[PDB]
Parts: C-alpha cells; sequence; structure tokens
C-alpha cells in the first residue's frame, strides 16, 4: 500500500544519510568534518536522487548549505529523481522551511524559480497532509512568507504558472486551511497581475472563485467579493451596495457557480450559499419563479398519481375460468386479456388514462436520464441536496410502469407484481416535492437520515433476533396441529410472523381452548422482553437522540435543497419562464455586466 | 471490620500521647517541659510502638525532635512495632512532612534510608487513602519533593528498592493522582540509574511501562514515550517522526501491553489506546488484518448457524402412536427413534448438517474454555470490551448443542427444549461480530447497556405490578365461565396474560356478548393506566434520558472493542496471518528493534 511504500522511502532515506559522511555533515551541521570532506564527491545522492545540499536545506542547515555551494555551486540547480521527490530542489526546502537566508544564498547561485516538484508527494491526494502544488511561489504563499514571495517575484518567479491539476498559486491559495492569511497572500499576489490571473481554469475547468465555491471556502469567497461591489451611498445606519452578478449567476455556461456549490461533494459548499450575495440571488429566484413552478410541478405530479392510482383501481379483470378446487385458495377473479380488456366505453377512458400514464412514465426517464450523464450517477444518485434517492426511485417507478405496459401488450400474467411496487414508489417520490415547503422540507431529511442511518442499524440486529426466535417458535409447533395455532405452521410463516410479534403488528398468538406447548410460554415471554419491551422501545429513544444532534445539519440541508431546486429549475425549464435574475447595467451606463443591489442596516 | 479497628488505634493513640508526658510535650513543642524531662524513659511508647521523637515528627516540631534527639540519639534508628504502623521511622513522617531540616536532622543521626513502612497503613489498599510504598525516598518522590529525593540518594538510599507488591519508586510514582509532578519526579529518578530500572517488573509482572498502561496513566505514557521516539525530519508544517514499538507491540511475550490495556478494569486505560502510538498501531492492525478476517469468521459462523437452523427444521418427526383423547390435546407429531431417524437420502443429507453443527459446538469450546483460564472467569465474562456477555451465551449455545447430541442418540425425548433455547442463544449470539462495524457496534453496546440498566430495573418494579393484577384478575374470574374468557381461567395463565397485557401483545380481554364481573373493568382501567400508560411510556422515557448520558461512553467502548477484537484475533489466529507490525529496523541498520513512523501536522 502507499503507507508502507512511504514509510520505507523516509527509512531509505534516513539511512543513506546515516551511511554517506557528507549527508550526514550536511544532517549535522559540524562545518569541521564537511570542511575536511570538501577539501577532497559532492555529487553524492541520498535514497531519492536528493544531494547534501537537500540534506542541508532540510535540516535547515545554512552554514553547512554555504559551505556546499562553496565547494559546489552546481548543487543548487540540481532536483531530487525518484517518485515520491522528483523535481524537488533545495530551494523547494528552503521555501517550506522559511529560510530566507538560505533562499537568498541559492538564488544567488542560479536555482531555478521556475523548478517543478513532479513527485508523488507533492500531488493532491490523501496520501499528502499538504498541497503546496509544484514552485517555489506557490510553496512561499501557501507557507504565508510575504518576503519570499517578493524575493521570488524579484527574481523573476512566474506568477501564472500552472502545476500538473492546472492549478495556479490562486487556486492553490483558495485550497489551504490558514485562510485569513491566505487573503493577506491572495492580494499580494494580485498586485503583481498589472486575461487576469483570477480567469485562468484549472484542469476542472474552475476558475479560483469558482474553486472558493466548490470547496466551501466562506472567508476566501467573501474576500473575492470585495473586489466585486460597489457602495453606491450610505445614509446614517443604512448603505446601498452593487454586487456583480457575472460569476456567480454564469449567464450561458454549461455548469454554472450555483450549480457547482449544491453539487459539491464537500459539505462546506453549503455555506456559500448562505453569503450576503448568492443568498439574496437565490432566496430572490425561489420567491419569483422556483416556488410558484415547483407547486405547479408538484400539483401536476400528484394529478399524474392520482390518474395512475385510478387505471389501478379500474385494472382489467374477469372471473376465474379455473376452479378453486383446494379449499386454502381464495383467488376469484383473474387478468383480463389483452382482446377482451378494451371493449366498454369505462375502457377507452381507462384506456386514455393509461396512456397518460405511459407517457408521464416516458417523460420521467427523458428528464431524469441526461442528469445522470451530466452530473455522473455516483454524484447524481448520492447526494441530498439534489434529490438522489428520489431520481433513484422516479426512475424505477417509470421502469415498472413500462414492464407493467410489455406485460399488458404480451398478455403476461402477474401485473399486480409491478403495478404494486409502482404505486408504493410513485405515490412516496410526491415526497420529492416536500423540500418546497418549510413545514414538510426540513422532516423529509429527517426521514432520510433516519432510514440511511437508526433504521439501518436496527434492521440489521432485528433480523438476527428474528431468526432466532422465529426458528424457535417454528419447532415450538412443529409437532402441534396447524388447525389451532396457525402463525408458526411453516417456516416462512413463522419468519414474518415473528417479524409482524416483533412490530407489535400482530396480537400474540393464543387460543385458550387447547393446551399450547409450555415452551411458547417460555419462548415468547423471552421475546416479548427482548423484542417489544427493549429494542422496540430502544428504538425510539436512538431516534430521540439522534434528532436533537441531526437538527441543525436538517436544516442546513433543507435551505441548500432548495438552492438545487432553484439550479434545476432554471436550468431545465424553458428561458422565457426564467428572466435573467437582477439588474441589467446596460440600462444605465454599467455595461453588459449585471448586478443585485443590497441594501442593509448597520 | 477495618474502619472500626484503624478509628480505635488512632483513639489508643491520641490516648497514650495524652497520659505520656514525654510524648505529650514532642505533641505540645513545650520545651521548657521537655527539657525538665529530658534532663532525668526516652524509650517510651506510643500505642503502635512509636517514639517521643515519632510524635514530634507527626506534628511537626523540629525543635522538639532536637531536643529528643540531643537527648536519645537512638531514637533515630527505631521503628514503630504494631500492626498499622510496624517498621515506621521518625525519617518516613519527617519525609512525609517535607520538612527538610529535620529529614537533615535525622540523617545527621544515622537514621536508615533504607528502612521499610511494612505496616497494614502503607499497603495498596482501598483502605488506605494514599500508597508511597515502604521506603522514604518513595515517600519523597510521592510527596513531590526534590530536595529531599536528592538529599536521600546523597545519603544512599537505594532507587531500586522494592516493596511487598515489588513496586519500585517508577512503579509507585505511575500509581499517583498528581501525574505532571509525578513526571517531573520521574526524570530525577531516571537521572540517578546512570538492566536499567525501567526494567524492573512488579510481582504482576509489569514493568512502569505496563503499569502506566493497565493504570491509564496518559500523561506518564506520552511522557515515557518521549525517550522512545526519534524525530527523522521536520519540513514546514510536517514532522516525520519513529516511534519503538518494543515494549508496546510485545513480541514473543505471553501476555502482551496491548493486551494488559484491553483487559484492565480501570475504566482510564481504554485511553491509552488513543495515544498516537497504540492508535496508530492498533488502526494499522485493525485495517490490514483485522477487519479482514473478522468479516470472514462472521461470514463463517453465520454460515454455521443457517446450517444448525436447517438441521432444526428438518428435524427428525413422526406421527404419534398415542391418541388424543383429551379434546385440549394439539400434538399429532412426535420424534422419530434414532433407529427409523436415519433412512432417507434426506436424513444422510441432515446427518452431515448435524455433525458439522456439533464439530463447531466442540470448536466454541476448545476456543473459549482456554481463555477462561488465561483471563480468569469473573474478568473474562464481565467484560464489555473483551466480549463477555456473548461468551456467556456462546458456550450456553455449545453446550445446549452437545446435550442434545446426547438425548438424540439416547432416544431422550423433548429436544425441542434445547434447541429452541440454542436457536435464540446462537442467532443472538450473531451480534458479537457487531464490534466488527461502526454503524453495529456501539448500537450493541447500548443494547448491553440498556439490558443491565434500565430494563433490569424496569422489570423488577414490572413484575411487583404484574404480581398484583394477575391475582386480582385470575380471583375476578374465579366464579365465571373459563369458556367465555380464558385469559385469567389458572393462575399461570393469568400472569402470562397479565404480563402480555402490561406489554400491550395481547388484546385486553372482551367478550360482548357476555356480563363480566363489573371488577374486571375497574381493575382493567386501574391496570391500563398503571402498566400501558405510565409504566411503558416511562421505560421510553427513562431509555432516551440514558441514551444521551451514555452516548459518549458507548462510543469510547466501541473503539475499545475495536482494539480488543484486534489484540484476540492476532493472539488467537496462526502467525503467518499476521505478519509482524510496523517496520524492521534490521533492514536499515537500526538494530533488532520494530518501529511506527508517523508523520504529522502542526
Ligand atoms: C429464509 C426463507 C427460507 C424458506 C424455506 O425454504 O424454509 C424451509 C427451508 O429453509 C430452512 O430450513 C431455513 C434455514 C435457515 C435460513 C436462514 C435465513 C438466512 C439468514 C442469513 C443471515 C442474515 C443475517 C445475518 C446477520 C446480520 C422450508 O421448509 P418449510 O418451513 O416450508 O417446512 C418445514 C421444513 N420441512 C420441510 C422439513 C417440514
Ligand atoms: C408463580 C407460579 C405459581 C403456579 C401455581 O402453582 O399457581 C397456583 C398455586 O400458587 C399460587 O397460588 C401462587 C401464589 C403466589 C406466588 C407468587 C409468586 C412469587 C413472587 C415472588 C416475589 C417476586 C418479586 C419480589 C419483588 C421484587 C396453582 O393453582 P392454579 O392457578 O392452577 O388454580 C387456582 C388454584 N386452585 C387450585 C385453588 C383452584
Ligand atoms: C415491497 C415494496 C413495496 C418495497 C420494496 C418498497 C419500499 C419503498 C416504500 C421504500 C424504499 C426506499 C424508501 C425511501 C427512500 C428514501 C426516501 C427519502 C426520504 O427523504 C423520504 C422517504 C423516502 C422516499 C423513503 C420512502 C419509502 C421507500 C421509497
Ligand atoms: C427485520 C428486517 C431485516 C426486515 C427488513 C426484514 C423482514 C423479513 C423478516 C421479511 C421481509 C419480507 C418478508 C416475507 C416476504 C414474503 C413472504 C411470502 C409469504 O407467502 C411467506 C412469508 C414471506 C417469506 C415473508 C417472510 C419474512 C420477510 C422475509
Ligand atoms: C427462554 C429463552 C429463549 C430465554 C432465556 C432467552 C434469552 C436470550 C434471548 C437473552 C439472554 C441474555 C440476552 C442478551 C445478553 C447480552 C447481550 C449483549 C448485548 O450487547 C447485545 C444483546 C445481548 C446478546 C442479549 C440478547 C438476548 C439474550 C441473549
Ligand atoms: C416482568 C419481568 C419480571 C419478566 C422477566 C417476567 C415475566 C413473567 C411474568 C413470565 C416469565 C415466563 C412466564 C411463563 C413461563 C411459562 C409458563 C407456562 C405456561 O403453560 C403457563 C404460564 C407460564 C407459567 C408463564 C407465566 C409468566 C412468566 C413466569
Amino acid at each position: 500500500d502507499w503507507e508502507q511504500y512511504r514509510d520505507r522511502v523516509n527509512m531509505l532515506q534516513q539511512e543513506r544519510i546515516r551511511d554517506s559522511p557528507l549527508l550526514q555533515a550536511a544532517k549535522e551541521n559540524d562545518l569541521r568534518l564537511l570542511k575536511i570532506l570538501l577539501l577532497n564527491d559532492f555529487q553524492q545522492r541520498g535514497a531519492v536522487g536528493e544531494t547534501a545540499l537537500h540534506v542541508a536545506a532540510l535540516y535547515d542547515n545554512l552554514e553547512a548549505a554555504t559551505l556546499l555551494m562553496e565547494a559546489a555551486p552546481e548543487l543548487a540547480k540540481e532536483p531530487a529523481l525518484c517518485e515520491p521527490f522528483v523535481g524537488q530542489t533545495a530551494l523547494h526546502i528552503a521555501v517550506m522551511n522559511q529560510n530566507l537566508n538560505l533562499v537568498r544564498a541559492l538564488l544567488a547561485r542560479g536555482a531555478s524559480v521556475s523548478a517543478r516538484a513532479t513527485g508523488a508527494a507533492f500531488r493532491r491526494s490523501p496520501h499528502n497532509l499538504i498541497y503546496y502544488g509544484e514552485h517555489p511561489l506557490s510553496f512561499a504563499a501557501c507557507v504565508g512568507s510575504e518576503e519570499i514571495v517578493r524575493l521570488l517575484i524579484e527574481h523573476g518567479a512566474d506568477i501564472r504558472a500552472q502545476d500538473s491539476l492546472g492549478n495556479t498559486v490562486l487556486h492553490i491559495l483558495i485550497l489551504q486551511p490558514n485562510k485569513t492569511f491566505a487573503c493577506q497572500m491572495y492580494n499580494l499576489l494580485l498586485s503583481y497581475d498589472e486575461q487576469s490571473l483570477e480567469l485562468v481554469p484549472n484542469h476542472q475547468g474552475l476558475t479560483p472563485f469558482k474553486l472558493a465555491g466548490v470547496e466551501g471556502n466562506t472567508v476566501m469567497f467573501q474576500h473575492l467579493m470585495q473586489k466585486r461591489k460597489h457602495v453606491q451611498w450610505t445614509c446614517g445606519p443604512l448603505t446601498s451596495t452593487l454586487y456583480d452578478l457575472t460569476e456567480i449567476d454564469s449567464w450561458g455556461e454549461e455548469l454554472s457557480f450555483l450549480e457547482l456549490v449544491v453539487s459539491s461533494k464537500k459539505r462546506e459548499a453549503r455555506q456559500i450559499l448562505e453569503q450576503t450575495p448568492v443568498k439574496e440571488l437565490v432566496s430572490f429566484k425561489w420567491k419569483k419563479y422556483g416556488r410558484p413552478y415547483f407547486c405547479v410541478l408538484a400539483s401536476l405530479y400528484i394529478l399524474y398519481m392520482i390518474c395512475f392510482t385510478t387505471c389501478c383501481i379500474y385494472r382489467p379483470l374477469k372471473l376465474r375460468d379455473d376452479n378453486r378446487t383446494d379449499p386454502r385458495d381464495i383467488t376469484i377473479l383473474q387478468q383480463k386479456l389483452l382482446q377482451e380488456a378494451y371493449v366498454t366505453h369505462q375502457d377507452n377512458i381507462r384506456l386514455v388514462g393509461e396512456l397518460v400514464t405511459v407517457t408521464g412514465a416516458v417523460i420521467i426517464l427523458l428528464l431524469e436520464i441526461p442528469d445522470i450523464f451530466r452530473v455522473g450517477a455516483s454524484r447524481y444518485f448520492g447526494q441530498t441536496i439534489l434529490g438522489g434517492p428520489f431520481h433513484v426511485i422516479i426512475i424505477t417507478y417509470a421502469s415498472l410502469v413500462l414492464l407493467t405496459m410489455v406485460m399488458r401488450l404480451t398478455n403476461m400474467n402477474g401485473e399486480v407484481v409491478p403495478l404494486s411496487f409502482a404505486l408504493v414508489l410513485g405515490w412516496c417520490s410526491v415526497m420529492y416535492f416536500a423540500r418546497g415547503f418549510q413545514m414538510l422540507g426540513p422532516f423529509t431529511i429527517m426521514i432520510q437520515k433516519m432510514i440511511f442511518g437508526d433504521l439501518m442499524r436496527f434492521c440489521w440486529l432485528m433480523a438476527v433476533v428474528i431468526l432466532g426466535f422465529a426458528s424457535a417458535f417454528h419447532i415450538t409447533f412443529q409437532t402441534e396441529d396447524p388447525n389451532n395455532l396457525g402463525e408458526f405452521s411453516d417456516y416462512p410463516t413463522a419468519l414474518f410472523s415473528t417479524f409482524e410479534l416483533f412490530l407489535t403488528i400482530i396480537d400474540g398468538p393464543a387460543n385458550y381452548s387447547v393446551d399450547l406447548p409450555f415452551m411458547y410460554c417460555i419462548t415468547y415471554a423471552a421475546f416479548a422482553i427482548i423484542a417489544t419491551l427493549l429494542m422496540l422501545n430502544l428504538f425510539i429513544a436512538m431516534m430521540g437522540d439522534t434528532h436533537w444532534r441531526v437538527a441543525q445539519e436538517r436544516d442546513e440541508l433543507w435551505r441548500a435543497q432548495v438552492v438545487a431546486t432553484t439550479v434545476m429549475l432554471e436550468r431545465k425549464m424553458p428561458r422565457f419562464l426564467w428572466p435573467r435574475s437582477g439588474i441589467c447595467g446596460y440600462e444605465y451606463g454599467l455595461g453588459d455586466r449585471w448586478f443585485l443591489r443590497v441594501e442593509n442596516h448597520h
């Protein structure tokens, strides 16, 4: 694995230092021995192709480093050579150690300011505890050294330089934990840009501004907004400000800033939506267009489900041609064949409802399937914010409807099976529209967080308890007459009865007109204590204990689902229903830009 | 008892001081009277064989002590003589009182630095509020007096000296509450050791390092780690450190450090497992070997339970030879005798499943019973962390399986009884494997903490309520026809029905075709209010109120169960499946030691 390999690389590096007297002296800073060694091989390389001057820079030994450079000035220009450290120079190491005097001493000897630390230790990865890109300037900026950054710019470090992810030093600063020092560095780097470095995309296609949204860097986002706002006036406690919408509203682009924020896997990304500019734009969009249109789509989908339900109530059945020869058989009706299912005016009225049902199932797939491809299936079905579990069940519903149509056209028996699933999944998918309402939306997120959390854990241990007790009840009743107590008469019935008895949805079996086996009363007393008194009430207790913890995240997720709905509706609906948001600058001599005006009290 | 004896010892001591003018003067420090007394018996002894110089040292009376020593220098060498205080000298007392000048005055007169306070007041026990071992140096160290410790070392106090538990001053310092001052003292004492005192075991077989793990002394453990770590390099925000695994991983030893920590009765011991070295070693062991092998053992045990369950479903039964002459008798099948139970190919297929069932029951006892002997039964079955309640039920399961085999071989009727218990206990023991999963493990600890806590308290008061109401319902129905209401027709049925009615698992008995006794409606209304409205819902309330309090400990116990599982699997499984953990130093010129490399951000 990567851990045992990186560990071995570090062990070999330390051994090759111990085993080589020049590298050992470069580590210890014992100038005595280092003078004797250098007085009479300077190109000695440690385990990763690093020089004695890399070793001196790592241990921050300026005296050993200057003594090595006086003996062999060429060492300042040397990269390391083996996979984790490829392209790392002594300048990269000195910059990480913030040794300004060693950085001056290396630059005075022509250490390259444009050298790339290409190796696996510098790539953005869960394997690496930091990501500073590949260039000495990016290292100096992430390390927070203003003076080393100026010094590197004065030696001609290219501020536009991009690493193997396409990230510029501005993208790399958005990715750092030290957000306030990163904002101070971001102004310093923007000062040397006199087309802008803020507009350069990485290989994901993201500008620094879009990356601050995706990564949920609210401190860098509100900093980037200071160059995109204009204060129109202040009057006593009131200010009117005008915010440039260009990089937020993302007009005509296939993948907007707001879509990149609501579809981001970073939990912090949803905090960008609470910023004054994003929140007030998405609140306006939801008030004026999103809620009205989402209420119309909720209404149309409910009418479509009432239509489909009515087609199931009026489903074509006839008297069974076969005989109920078995006394346990209760089936009296049967499916009509296709050639006898469409005869009456009522069958033609149902054919219109069935054609509406099939048309809406086709429309669901035409609306759903392209968004799987845009978003990618694991992000599309996985994200709560986008509607993930509802997309699974609405596609499953449309698939079961089209399967049922194939069964109807082919005289296939058993339409009850896909129709019963489609009635449950079709109606449960009406809970998708709960996101439009503050009353229902946060509660629908609790339902989901309880299904994937507490209900999952419970059903795993509940199933183990049901297997034990169903088997004990079944073998307890194997010797007894099934007509006097039916609940455990075969093993599938014993499982189902034990499941219903666990949940207390069927009464505990009793028949006071006969002697039940004594082992039933013993087993059922233990079951009643374990399943109903303890586990069924402990479920309520652990749900109550989850509920108060999850409640703050439930509300943050609901507010983000409203924005994701707004972004989805504006993307998918006809543009004549969604007029461009904010204020057109061309009406006021401000150019082609669009704005949001926010007036606030302070 | 010990309390009334120690109290009497203290009362007699104070009386013998009051009754003896020299000891009374040694307590008061009235040098006037003490001069008159000493001018013309110095060997006067208080209630515990203590001298007037012990009394002067106890009351911290340096002037009386020096005046007593000037009259009788031999008193500095005297021990106390009666059971609680045997071997205590005036030096032990002066050291506890931190009187450096009295310690100098006693050492100047040859008070023994190697004297042992052998008496019952100095032994590690719940009877004693402190434990400083038996020697003046251990007293000075636990009292925290650096200057008295140096002074005693300068007078030749043996730093290797061991008390009646085999504890050295280092072991005794791990046992003190003042952990940060104890670490400062631990460095001072290690400085005089120039085979090491850190390697000396006590009579439990524990070194100071193992004792810090067992006692959960995380402050002393992280201090002891500072002499067992090497910083390989630091580069900007990153450091790589190498930790010596020798005393943690405990190779080839019959009882490891990690086993001593997970099996400790101290609740603080589980905090040692969260230290960087222990946590990262046990996390690696669990990731690479523990979880994969525990998932295989979970799978094999579930397949074994499905096999046993199938042998119970296909259990050999025939039509009853006897007649159902009683109209209340519902038994229609009976056990086959052994000589008719193995005839068909299906019986031979079941014999293979029954031989697998018996083989796994023998294997369970071969795996379980030796670990009872290693750990000791009360620690083995008592500890949640080790699997205690699951070890009880898995041994009970294997015992019921082997009992059932003896019943099968002997034509003994009633195999339903041990098989019904074995099906419940065998399946409920699958919850042992819940510890391997973050989803199920903490919840399985809540199940256990609720069974032993809230369910226990509830079942005690619930039983008292059922006894009252079952008796009232039984005598209410004694005069009435059992065929019209069967629930209370005899006292065992009335108990069982009242138990099912308490839990609301059977419907309240009613028969609108007859007049029930009016006393039933009155009694059942009171029962319905007390049992179902109040107590059954108050159970949910007290569980909810336990759940939020226990939730932090539940997670700490789960994280410790994962480590205990890892330690158990590595101990019990073949060593070719468990390669030695960490980094072999011999590959890198570091010797025979093994290491963990931890790289961290700061
Ligand atoms: C035998 C059939 C009828 C079985 C398989 C049916 C199961 C359905 C009812 C289950 C499967 C997944 C469940 C489910 C998935 C996720 C969510 C999202 C949550 O925010 C609201 C509830 C909701 C919508 C629930 C409702 C009930 C569903 C849809
Ligand atoms: C406890 C958790 C794990 C939940 C999810 C599981 C419930 C189990 C016990 C349920 C789920 C569906 C149930 C089920 C489905 C349908 C039938 C067909 C019927 O003719 C006999 C019973 C039988 C075979 C029952 C047995 C019990 C089952 C398998
Ligand atoms: C009449 C028989 C069937 C009676 C005696 C059976 C009782 C069983 C089901 C009881 C006895 C002890 C109970 C028990 C003991 C302790 C634990 C550990 C806990 O972390 C998970 C639940 C678990 C495993 C439960 C499950 C149910 C058990 C095993
Ligand atoms: C309320 C708590 C204390 C729980 C643990 C106790 C429940 C009691 C009421 C249960 C446990 C087992 C039950 C029980 C076992 C088996 C039988 C044999 C049956 O032919 C008559 C009823 C009888 C005798 C009932 C009576 C009620 C008992 C004794």
